[PDB]
């Protein structure tokens, strides 16, 4: 069967049939779409379909498929599958996995460049310190002194369950959250659990509105140590706009480097549930999510007051207007300190490329409209216009529990 | 079964039972999520009829008396005979009230309850549905006090008898294409235009020129009339502080009065019923303006306040949204018509939201639409999980009448 989707302000009208080779569920029905919800031991059972329908799809990638090779390499995962429950992904494997997990991942905007990921094999690693290290060398190299690369460190694949790689940070590098006597937070309120967990694991605290969080490392199923990323691996850039001079006298300052470390990649039925990835940012993240959400650092009364605009009446829109300056801000910090970022006109511009040139070689981009459209100037964007199709492939990022829920402790 | 939904930023959590009494389908399966895409006999007709009435004397605290169950059969004898029914004028109102209260893309649901229903199913005529039409936008207009109203016509039969309003909304401009290739006017309505034209309409040819109604009774062929100028409100937008800004000749009309629609009450189908409420800032400012398939004035704005418009980055577009948007507001508020703002808009869908689930088990809401197409993260709805799913009575969309009409 084959579906049509829309671009409403040009007309264009693509062709998906890649929605056919979807298998996991999406949460929707006949009689209910669940679109706009945030979140909605294997045997070898169902081990060897899974581990046989990936290496078909990455012989099809490598023009080798039925050849001896792939035919060999079925036969020898499937020994292993049976002798020893699991197997093991060769290198290129790996690799092909990682970016196909990315090249899937239906809420990400920046996916044309899915094809440049650095990936670190970092599987041969069995101790927090290892992780520690691995990690390290990942933002260095990602960083990159501004010029930023995307990359991946993948650590070693679930066993039994009882022996998880887990890094405990959401993202390598983010502000720590304090929680105060008076019901007021300090620094990042998205961090006040994490922060917590820290404090209690041992970290001192210096209780700042910018504090770098320490890595909270899990090897091996083992209880989780703090280490504390070298300062001069961290590349920061303070915030100023470029006709208000008052914007830097609020303080505020972003890191460079945005490395998601809490999600789990599945890779032929195989899953690797610490596996750090980094990118860079899009404007919006920081200067619209980070800044001006009321469950975050919530700035927009405080820029709206210095800007004098008329804060009795929502209709004077001056919500709106600080919103704008704030992220021409964000942009012109980063830009002027040779940082990557991208804007939101940029970045959604390229997407639509991304997903047509998909549409032709591919048969379909899976993408999710909640997530793609940015959280502001929404229909100013040319994705606001673009009808999606959302449907889960494999390889693939998941979502898994936060690991103080489920870790049981050693002492 | 029963659903979950949570709002991020206040952590409130609502439970969602009246999903299971959906009927009609999403688009999506569980293989496919389908929440972008725009547009996803007697024997059938007496369960859509039960189904209703019980909804109905259900509401009124009389389901199960002798009253329900004689309208029941009565209805029954009706469709037996007749093949169709007739709704007492007290169903017909909670029809509609309730096709607003269901409509899962409609951000102002807050004010479903207070809904003015003007029954014309004794119209005949084209001139008789243009007298109504009046009546109506004059009623809902009230010198700018707007009003929330609709107007029903008679409902389909053999469907070769359709009464329809040909228009998209009963007040639009003009869109006409250029010797040189652009457009002037909207150009949304270039095809409608050329229809009224062909149909005998003179067109003045300018960048804001109203609309006839083109007005089909009766399956007949449809007839152009010009809504009396009178009747027309319309606010020259200014802004409050760029002086500059009213030099743009831009201006807007006060009633937003949909006309293309079906309401379906109890499996009967209504395919003419304008309705009407009133604007929020967004939807003129935003998309009306700056769509680039509409007056798309972004280029004109940004260098009137000389903006750097080389690079993207400088969110030159961004700070011309704002404020032609600002305008838009400025210019209502201060004509005193009635608009809302965004914010104010989407405070008011998690109030309403908030007494829907409380007062009966949910709200379908369809998240795409609902959030606002400017700063969509600053306002609550942005943050809130909603469940979409298809209640009746409801309003459909159907297909453009010229494509249908046999002339
Ligand atoms: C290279 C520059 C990149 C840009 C500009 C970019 C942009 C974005 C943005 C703006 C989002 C939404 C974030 C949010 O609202 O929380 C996102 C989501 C995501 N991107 Fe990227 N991305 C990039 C690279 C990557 C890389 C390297 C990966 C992994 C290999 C990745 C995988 C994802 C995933 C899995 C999500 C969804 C996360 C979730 O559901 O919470 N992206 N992308
Ligand atoms: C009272 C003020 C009202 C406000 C502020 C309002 C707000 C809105 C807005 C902003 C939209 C999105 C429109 C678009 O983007 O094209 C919408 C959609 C809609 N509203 Fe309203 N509404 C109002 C009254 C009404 C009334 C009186 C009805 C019917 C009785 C109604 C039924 C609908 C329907 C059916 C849609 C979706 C139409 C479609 O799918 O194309 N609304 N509403
Ligand atoms: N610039 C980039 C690049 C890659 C990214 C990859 C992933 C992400 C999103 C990670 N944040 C999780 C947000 C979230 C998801 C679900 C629930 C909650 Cl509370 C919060 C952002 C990215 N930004
Ligand atoms: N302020 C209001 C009140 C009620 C409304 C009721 C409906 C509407 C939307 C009417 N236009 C339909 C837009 C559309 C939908 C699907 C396809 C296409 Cl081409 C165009 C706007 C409203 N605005
Ligand atoms: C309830 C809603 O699904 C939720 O707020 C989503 C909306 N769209 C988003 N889009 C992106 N990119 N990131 C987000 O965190 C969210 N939040
Ligand atoms: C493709 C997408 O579904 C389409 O552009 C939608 C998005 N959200 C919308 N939201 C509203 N209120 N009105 C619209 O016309 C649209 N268009
Ligand atoms: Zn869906």
């Amino acid at each position: 069967r084959f579906l049509k989707v829309k671009n409403w302000e040009t007309d264009v009208v693509l062709t998906d049939t890649l929605h056919l080779k979807s298998t996991l569920e999406t949460g929707c029905t006949e009689h209910i779409c669940m679109g706009s919800i945030m979140l909605p031991v294997r045997t070898k059972d169902q081990l060897f379909p899974l581990a046989k329908e990936f290496l078909d799809q990455y012989y099809s990638s490598i023009k080798r498929f039925g050849s001896k090779a792939h035919m060999d390499r079925l036969e020898e995962v499937n020994k292993e599958i049976e002798s020893t429950s699991t197997y093991q992904l060769k290198d290129t494997e790996l690799i092909y996995g990682a970016k196909h997990a990315w090249r899937n991942a239906s809420r990400c905007v920046g996916r044309i460049q899915w094809s440049k990921l650095q990936v670190f094999d970092a599987r041969d690693c069995t101790t927090a310190h290892g992780m520690f290290n691995y990690i390290c060398n990942h933002v260095k190299y990602a960083t990159n002194k501004g010029n930023l690369r995307s990359a991946i460190t993948i650590f070693p694949q679930r066993t039994d369950g009882k022996h998880d790689f887990r890094v405990w940070n959401s993202q390598l590098i983010r502000y720590a959250g304090y929680k105060q006597p008076d019901g007021s937070t300090l620094g990042d309120p998205a961090n006040v659990q994490f922060t917590e967990i820290c404090i209690q694991q041992g970290w001192k605290a210096p209780r700042g509105r910018f504090d770098v969080l320490p890595l909270l490392l899990q090897a091996n199923g083992n209880d989780p140590e703090l280490f504390q990323i070298p300062p001069e691996l961290v590349l920061e850039v303070p915030i100023r706009h470029p006709k208000f001079d008052w914007f830097k006298d609020l303080g505020l300052k972003w890191y460079g480097l945005p490395a998601v470390s809490n999600m789990l990649l599945e890779i032929g039925g195989l899953e690797f549930s610490a596996c750090p990835f980094s990118g860079w940012y899009m404007g919006t993240e920081i200067g619209v999510r980070d800044y001006c959400d009321n469950s975050r650092y919530n700035i927009l009364e405080e820029v709206a007051k210095k800007m004098d605009l008329d804060m009795r009446k929502t209709s004077s829109l001056w919500k709106d207007q600080a919103l704008v300056e704030i992220n021409i801000a964000v942009l012109y910090s980063f830009q002027s300190d040779k940082v990557t970022i991208v804007d939101h006109h940029s970045a959604t511009e390229s997407f639509i490329k991304h997903m047509e040139n998909e549409y032709r070689c591919r048969g379909g981009c899976p993408a999710d409209w909640v997530w793609i459209v940015p959280p502001m100037s929404g229909s100013i964007t040319p994705v606001f216009h673009q009808e999606m199709l959302n449907y889960r492939l494999t390889p693939s990022f998941e979502y898994q529990p936060d690991p103080w829920n489920t870790h049981v402790w050693k002492g």
